[PDB]
């Protein structure tokens, strides 16, 4: 019933309200990036307090769990769109708002756009179905927390263990083949954690932007611009981290 609770909880179509009739501009893309980023904070916060079993964790943890992990799940989650909408050529952050070589550039972001992009790639190399698609996304949402703890750690560690042994059933389910089964788990394991890296380059440029915003001319929309100022700071000072499958 895991699988079926996943799929039916699966977030929609979101789009991001860009203005396509403009020339491109580095205002205009962040700003509406932004606008989508709120937007896509809205929808990533039903999910997960619809996920199975995450009432069970403390009332300040689960905001806390969906704030960090929140840069990490939309990177995860628009390079499964990318892939399947446009085979990686492009990153697709919505219907309306495809970035192509000329908005990467534009949009000063690059070079953290080229590791989503080969993210994206890996779902087609490796061939991710949409079943470890979605079990994997859930597992990201339990990938990062406070070096000290949240304020009941045990629950936190209770979920994420069972989510990890749902992804390991989604694996071994009528599919595999071999006794050792540890090549997929392997890669699957290895691809969640590339994306902690690159969630950290989101959100230090995040951060550099939000500082400032006042002088490039960049709106921040209220719910967003208060995670960046007070739960990416914690992240890029060390006081919290991703957890890591391998060392
Ligand atoms: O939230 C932000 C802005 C904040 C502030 C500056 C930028 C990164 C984080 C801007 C931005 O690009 N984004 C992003 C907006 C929307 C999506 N998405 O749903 O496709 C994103 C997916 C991956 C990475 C970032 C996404």
């Amino acid at each position: 019933i895991f699988l079926n609770v996943l799929e039916a909880i699966e977030p929609g179509v979101v789009c991001a309200g860009h203005d396509n009739n403009q020339p491109d501009s580095f205002a205009a893309l962040l700003s509406s990036l932004n606008e989508l980023g709120e937007r896509q904070l809205v929808h990533v916060v039903k999910w997960a307090k619809a996920l199975p079993g995450f009432r069970n964790l403390h009332v300040d943890d689960q905001m806390a769990v969906i704030q960090y992990s929140w840069m990490g799940l939309m990177v995860f989650a628009m390079g499964w769109r990318s892939f399947t909408n446009v085979n990686s050529r492009m990153l697709y952050f919505a219907p309306d708002l495809v970035f192509n070589e000329y908005r990467m550039h534009k949009s000063r972001m690059y070079s953290q756009c080229v590791r989503m992009r080969h993210l994206s790639q890996e779902f087609g190399w490796l061939q991710i179905t949409p079943q470890e698609f979605l079990c994997m996304k859930a597992l990201l949402l339990f990938s990062i927390i406070p070096v000290d703890g949240l304020k009941n750690q045990k629950f936190f560690d209770e979920l994420r263990m069972n989510y990890i042994k749902e992804l390991d059933r989604i694996i071994a389910c009528k599919r595999k083949n071999p006794t050792s089964c540890s090549r997929r788990f392997y890669q699957l394991t290895k691809l969640l954690d590339s994306v902690q890296p690159i969630a950290r380059e989101l959100h230090q440029f995040a951060f550099d932007l939000l500082i400032k915003s006042h002088m490039v001319s960049v709106d921040f929309p209220e719910m967003m611009a208060e995670i960046i100022s007070v739960q990416v700071p914690k992240i890029l000072s060390g006081k919290v981290k991703p957890i890591y499958f391998h060392t």
